[PDB]
């Protein structure tokens, strides 16, 4: 069993982890995933989250002071602190199957331009934290990061089930629009299937993803 | 303005991405965001959207004549057909810089296993057809990487929506015995343009060599 917490100022917005593979996970009772509005952390009237960076800048900061009083609350020493952020260190199925062996993980999702950096190392001095990218393209908010985290660990736990591209895949009719179905699919032949598919992953790999081969780009 | 439809067989995933675009964008007609039950365009009573895949092997492949009927619909010639894959081109800021000019986007959300490859091949010959990862891990489906991409397109468009950046602070000066670097407030920003630079170097170098 696995608890996820997910701590963010769009709680709504975390509401597709009820579907698919997570939601399974869930109705399975192999995780227990709850989500959490960071404004309920605040004691001022107009319930602010951020404020202007020190030192210039567009844009706003998120405060550490609600931030602190939430991971307060929510962690313990044992607790996995992920903070997805463009300038996260990478993560990745390595990563994924890592975290698929952990009782606690504390999502923060940062809005606006970030959360102010001594949230992170606040809790580094009591848990482990980990600060993530996934990908290298910008969101407006860690909460879709939050849900591709989630999903990417899920599929990975026992009981949820359990290097190179694959290559293409097809199924019936064998052939469609005047378009075959290649011949060695039908063939039956385990051998000559394993190898064409071998080669294709190879060929599929150098064209889209010369960098797993150890090329250029 | 932007057209984006959304093909799925999970399509209360898309509904808060859809209910997040502000209404002046929409009122606006700058941008539209829908989501297609992939079960609208099955053949048989039991709604079938896959089946075993040819050659052997685990899992199953979504089938190409209930896709083939559902973009024959949806695409025109004008359509940037979007497929998440694990095994696509890499989606990047890039890309998304790319496509946030466009005027259709259509995503065809399938399983991790995959659409029948025939599907792409043949609407590659009527329109453009990207296949795209979201990153080095594997997802069970593709409607969170259809979220990312979504986000990071709109985001683009005005009004909808190297180095690593490093740290940033605000109020107040300390906190839990951790101060604000002083020479943030230094008054000095020529210096504090080099001190970034330098905390953009140091964190580069720690978290992404690769970028370097
Ligand atoms: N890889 C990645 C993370 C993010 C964000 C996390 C929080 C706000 S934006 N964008 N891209
Ligand atoms: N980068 C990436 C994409 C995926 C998908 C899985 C299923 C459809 S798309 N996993 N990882």
């Amino acid at each position: 069993s696995m608890k996820i917490d997910v701590v963010t100022i769009f709680p709504e917005y975390l509401q597709p982890v009820r579907q698919s593979l997570p939601g399974k996970a869930i109705d399975a009772g192999l995780v227990d995933v709850a989500v959490h509005d960071l404004r309920r952390w605040t004691h001022d009237v107009h319930k602010s989250v951020d404020d202007s960076p020190y030192g210039g800048g567009p844009g706003m900061v998120m405060k550490p002071t609600v931030w602190g009083d939430a991971l307060d609350e929510i962690c313990t020493s044992e607790t996995l602190l992920v903070v997805p952020t463009p300038a996260g260190y990478p993560f990745t199925q390595e990563t994924a199957w890592q975290w698929s062996t952990e009782d606690h993980l504390v999502i923060a999702c940062g809005r606006y331009e970030g959360i102010d950096q001594r949230v992170a190392d606040d809790a580094a001095t009591r848990m482990r934290v980990r600060e993530v990218s996934i990908g290298d393209y910008v969101l407006n908010g860690g909460e879709a990061a939050a849900l591709v985290i989630i999903e990417a660990v899920l599929r990975l736990v026992p009981g949820v089930l359990g290097s190179l591209l694959e290559g293409p895949s097809y199924t019936r009719p064998p052939s469609w629009r005047g378009m075959d179905v290649p011949p060695v699919l039908l063939s039956g032949d385990h051998a000559k299937i394993a190898a064409w598919r071998a080669e294709q992953s190879r060929q599929r790999t150098i064209e889209r993803r010369p960098d797993l081969l150890g090329f250029d780009s």
